[PDB]
């Protein structure tokens, strides 16, 4: 656009995108085996 | 980067990063203390 191809750009925000998801999936199990869920 | 402006995508990845690193710290203070804190 102005310095840097939007490839790059564009490739980090999505897998930065991904990571935060896996981030968050360890953590989504990691207390759903110790503090109980209400439904 | 076809259609939206490549703005989105270099604040997306920024954020992405800046809130990945957050995500962590709350399982590491989490972790640390084991149990909840109150009051």
């Amino acid at each position: 656009g102005h310095s840097l191809p939007f490839k790059v750009v564009v490739i980090s925000a999505i897998l930065a995108l991904v990571v935060l998801t896996i981030i968050s999936l360890i953590i989504l199990i990691m207390l759903w085996q110790k503090k109980p869920r209400y439904e």
